């Protein structure tokens, strides 16, 4: 299969997903050629965020991407019989690894160390220690959306949010596989809140699509604007939502997520009124602007709070996530701001 | 790591999940080590479904069940760092791989391919495909539990279907993952009726687990008394829910379930009162006599139906999966009997 040291990119990851059931069972035998893949992927990853090269940087992003489409998606007919999981989740471990070691470089311990080590204590620090963070208020929603923001803009940026708002229901899947039965049960009403209640009109992944239909946000459109911290930002929430042993971390993740949705909506929906856009897209944040209200108390109230009081170790699991979530959201943030600028 | 050939066996994947988080990146480095986990895999296999060795096949169980442990169980403070993937999803494909392929042994072509292609068809012919199998009229519930059935064999029955009841809101919950809208609505209600449609009493694991706690079904007696076919019975539904590939047998393996579960417990739950035995397992017997007609009912109209009419190609695996359950139940409930009838 791979008879001499060679460099991984996302065309090497499809030609993989095209090989017949067959040729999957014998690349998987075949160790030599699985060393090969790992210490390819260790060459990108030291590319991507050792020597920094912005083209490998995106290129890792696109392979993990690619891979976690097959985590998340349907499965399609053709490939029911290809045993994927040995070289995909060797890649995926040495990228995410890779990516989450970067991460973890900008938190220091200081950070993350001195929570107070009960529940709803944890939670009056959480809210603060994410109060000090500038995503919680960036000037993409606080000052270029009220004043500036165009269709154009708003195409562009709805474009970047595929990267997470379109999996939200599996992501909280994810998550509360395994979980103690208060957080599993307010992660679960979350989850039955995103399917609409059984409402298939009140389903967010289909309103999510109707504002990017509102303006043309297709398929093509999304794969050539996708910016790479854009990738990495999906890609993360991938990550964390898809192993148990980051739970933690997405609880933080997904905290935070939860707790910034309505005042970041809110800008985002009034300028969209003021300028005249449809109202499907006024549909999807008109929703959350309310609901997410809510969703964060009961996040904070119910996941967060009995998990700490349940084993006070993971705040500092929580705390990471939360600046993990933080930390991708400003390297987005500010990447969107400065193309929307130039433009 | 491993310096030479080995015997893999629970205690060896015990070893492995020790592990501190660098000696785990050690070994996720060393390919001779992992290519000498993946030909001690492969050897066990050999033993546990060529020679059909029991005390190889039971083994082989064994170490998936741990395996799938780590895949269900939300983890613990101590292994949140450890990259568990790279070795523990090598082992499960090639146990997996060759646990699936002695299944579909007993499976035959002519089995699977005549259906009508398309869903309310499809559906027929499915029901009336799992009345010709004797799982679907077992003597355990027809004949045995009306009759003869004491408290201790309940218990001894109980210990056995730990190996799935206790985890179907997780594997429905990983089984939705990427489902088209409609199937995904009808899996997406069923797990919130699951989790007690948000009513913490009525949560189905926890009324599950009272049942277990009206015979003293202690985790010990449950360890003590698993038999070989409760554990493959428990490590094919875990193994079809995870991939996303093996979604569409999973569809047919809990489609089964949901049909069968209302006639089997309501002979139980018949039987249980005649004897005197606690209101608590009737109370978890009792909500599935009901529920599961409507579960089953939407199950084939909202889930099996649709996907055939998407695309008729599934409706092979959905047959499959269906064949599976029945076959491991088969086997599961001969193996049950004649453990009750020694006794
Ligand atoms: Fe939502
Ligand atoms: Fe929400
Ligand atoms: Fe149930
Ligand atoms: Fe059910």
């Amino acid at each position: 299969m791979i008879p001499e040291s060679f460099k991984i990119d996302r065309s090497v990851v499809e030609e993989f997903l095209a090989l017949d059931p067959d040729a999957w069972e014998r690349l998987n035998a075949d160790y030599t050629a699985r060393r090969r893949i790992g210490e390819a992927c260790r060459a990108l990853s030291r590319h991507a965020f050792v020597e920094e090269d912005p083209s490998a940087l995106e290129e890792l992003h696109d392979v993990l991407a690619l891979i976690y489409q097959q985590d998340f998606s349907g499965a399609p007919v053709e490939l029911l019989g290809c045993e994927t999981q040995p070289v995909l989740r060797d890649i995926a471990a040495i990228l995410e690894g890779a990516v989450l070691a970067a991460e973890l470089d900008s938190i220091s311990e200081e950070q993350i160390s001195a929570y107070p080590r009960s529940g709803k204590e944890y939670v009056h620090w959480l809210k603060r220690v994410i109060g000090e963070h500038p995503a919680a208020g960036h000037p993409f929603y606080r000052d270029f959306v009220p004043t500036r923001a165009t269709e154009g803009d708003f195409r562009f940026y709805l474009a970047q949010e595929t990267n997470l708002d379109p999996k939200f229901d599996d992501i909280l899947a994810f998550m509360q596989i395994g979980a103690a039965p208060d957080e599993k049960m307010e992660i679960a009403g979350n989850y039955w809140d995103e399917m609409g209640n059984g409402k298939p009109a009140e389903v967010h992944t289909a309103m999510f699509a109707h504002a990017l239909d509102a303006l043309d946000v297709n398929d093509d459109y999304i794969r050539r604007n996708l910016l790479p911290e854009a990738k990495a930002s999906g890609n993360l929430a991938s990550c964390l939502a898809i192993s148990r042993r980051h739970y933690y971390k997405s609880v933080g993740f997904f905290g935070v997520t939860e707790y910034l949705v309505p005042r970041r909506f809110k800008l985002v929906v009034d300028r969209w009124a003021d300028i005249g856009l449809p109202r499907e897209g006024i549909a999807y944040h008109d929703a959350h602007i309310s609901i997410d209200a809510v969703h964060a108390s009961g996040w904070f109230k119910n996941v967060i709070a009995p998990a700490v009081d349940r084993d006070p170790r993971v705040g500092r699991e929580i705390a990471v996530g939360a600046l993990i979530r933080l930390n991708s959201s400003q390297r987005y943030l500010d990447s969107l701001l400065m193309h929307l600028h130039h433009d």
